[PDB]
């Protein structure tokens, strides 16, 4: 009743399209197809008697489910939409190599991978183990910086426990690429707690033997030292909604869909839509870190056909800039650990953000806001600008303080609170940064300087209060 393809970097074929969506209109309970933050998509809602079709349904079209809950490599990211569009292709092919190489090895915990292309941070590496920001010199790859060690799960109280960003280890040429994944997952594989298993994860066993003992047992490993790292900034983390122009003819169409949630609505079909799209479009679609749709490689001749559709099926609807940089998990009905309403929250939660931003003279700014609905943090709600973590049924941990670019931990504001106490909480904050702030300064980074919230400087140390 729960069903997650493997699909390296999102990218899926409009044949393989098709049979997605044909199953999940036959052959499941709640008829949809749900894109999650890892750049792949679910079925809700499995009959036994489809199980095994399922499978052999994503065979016939060269697909492959993951296991959900084993311990091993989950999907592997890649940037979506690289502002230099030309290194898409070769960040694919090493996001895809990387994750054959890690197939089946056998983890302390579930590991998880990203290839990233500066200046977007969309895949949110921070949440990741095993990072691999990519080094270009006149629009070919030449290495990855190595970030290790991201991972933001929870248990709520229990403060032996944390959110922890990732950790630079330093620069390797392209040709090591492999040897120092292997590496790492080996080394992780053997230093692991394997007792508990709320420790198990790379974050925990970093802070346990120290970065510069792991870096160089990964050194020894792969038969190499890394060098200095290299120069990369970030500038963002959202998506590029609507048409951007790649290289030569080609086209790409960004659709946002909240929640990533595909079904036919009142007045927004948005499955069959997709659907029809799929029937003629030339190239093949992208599944996005933040849950929405690239219909890509559009040639310029067919782009007028495609935003028809798209725009008839209400896949176009304009949202505000603060409902595209919102995010919240899957949570009920589907989640048998959620606390807290998270997917289903979120849009009514955003329509009062959205007055309270008009409120204030900002509707044309965002704040990186989530929901997830346990602390669990699927929802990457401890990468957040504003971040609430469910607790129990309407109410939330509301945290402050992370930055746009999601290279710092938020820390909790207020615990255990419900939506009025939240937006009235927001509601006198916004209000202090619209009048406050410093020129192009974030909400976030705000809270900080103004001493509204105490920075997590040293999360396996000063995370909680
Ligand atoms: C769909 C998704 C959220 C979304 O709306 O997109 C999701 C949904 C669930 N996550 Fe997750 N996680 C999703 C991204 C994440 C990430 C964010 C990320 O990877 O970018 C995290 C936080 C980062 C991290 O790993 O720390 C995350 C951390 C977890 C955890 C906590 C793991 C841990 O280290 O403690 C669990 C529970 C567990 O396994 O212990 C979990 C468990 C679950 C399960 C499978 C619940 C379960 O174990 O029974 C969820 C299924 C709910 C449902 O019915 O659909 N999910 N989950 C994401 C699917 C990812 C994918 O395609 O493979
Ligand atoms: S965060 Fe807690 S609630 Fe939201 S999906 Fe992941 S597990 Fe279910
Ligand atoms: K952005
Ligand atoms: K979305």
């Amino acid at each position: 009743m729960l069903l997650r393809c493997r699909l390296p970097g999102g990218v899926i074929t409009t044949k393989q399209w098709q049979a997605i969506d044909k199953f999940a209109g036959e052959n499941t309970i709640y008829g949809s197809i749900r894109l999650t933050n890892r750049q792949t998509f679910q079925f809700h809602g499995i009959l036994k008697k489809n199980v095994k079709p399922v499978h052999q349904m994503l065979h016939s079209v060269g697909l492959d489910a993951l296991a959900t809950a084993n311990d091993m490599n989950s999907n592997v990211l890649c940037t979506s939409n690289p502002y230099e569009s030309q290194l898409h292709a070769e960040a694919y092919e090493w996001a895809k190599k990387i994750s054959e190489h890690l197939l089946p090895t056998y983890l302390p915990r579930k590991f998880k991978t990203t290839v990233v292309i500066p200046p977007q941070n969309d895949i949110d590496l921070h949440a990741n183990d095993m990072n691999f920001v990519a080094i270009a010199e006149n629009g070919k790859l030449v290495g990855f910086n190595l970030l290790v060690g991201g991972g933001l799960s929870i248990e709520h109280g229990n403060k032996k426990t944390y959110a922890r960003t990732a950790s630079e280890f330093g620069y390797l040429p392209l040709e090591h690429t492999l040897a120092v994944a292997e590496a790492v997952v080996t080394t992780q594989r053997d230093w692991g707690n394997r007792t508990d298993r709320k420790n198990a994860k790379t974050k925990y066993t970093l802070e346990r033997v120290g970065v510069e003992t792991f870096k160089a047992e990964v050194e020894r490993r792969a038969g190499i030292k890394f060098e200095p790292i290299r120069p990369y900034e970030f500038t963002g983390r959202g998506d590029r909604i609507g048409w951007v122009k790649g290289i030569d003819d080609n086209w790409h169409l960004t659709l946002f869909i909240e929640n990533g949630r595909i079904l036919d609505y009142p007045a927004r079909p948005l499955k069959t839509g997709l659907l029809e799209i799929a029937k003629i479009h030339k190239g093949d679609f992208r599944i996005t870190a933040n849950q929405n749709l690239i219909i890509a490689g559009v040639p310029e001749s067919e782009k007028a056909k495609i935003e028809k559709i798209a725009k008839e099926s209400g896949l176009m609807n304009a949202v505000t800039p603060q409902r595209e940089n919102s995010m919240a998990c899957v949570s009920f009905p589907t989640c048998p650990l959620a606390m807290a309403e998270a997917e289903r929250f979120l849009p009514s939660f955003i329509d009062n953000i959205d007055n309270l931003m008009a409120k204030h003279g900002v509707s044309d700014e965002h704040i990186v806001m989530r929901v997830t609905g346990c602390p669990n943090g699927c929802g990457r709600a401890m990468l957040a600008e504003v971040g609430l973590v469910g607790k129990a049924p309407g109410r939330y941990n509301l945290h402050l303080g992370g930055n746009r670019i999601g290279t710092r931990i938020p820390r909790m504001y207020k615990e255990n609170i419900t939506e009025p106490e939240i937006l009235a909480s927001l509601d006198e904050l916004i209000g202090r940064w619209a009048k406050e702030r410093e020129a192009g300064e974030g909400f976030g980074d705000f809270t900080v300087r103004a001493g509204i919230i105490r920075p997590v400087l040293d999360p396996a140390r000063d995370l909680w209060d």
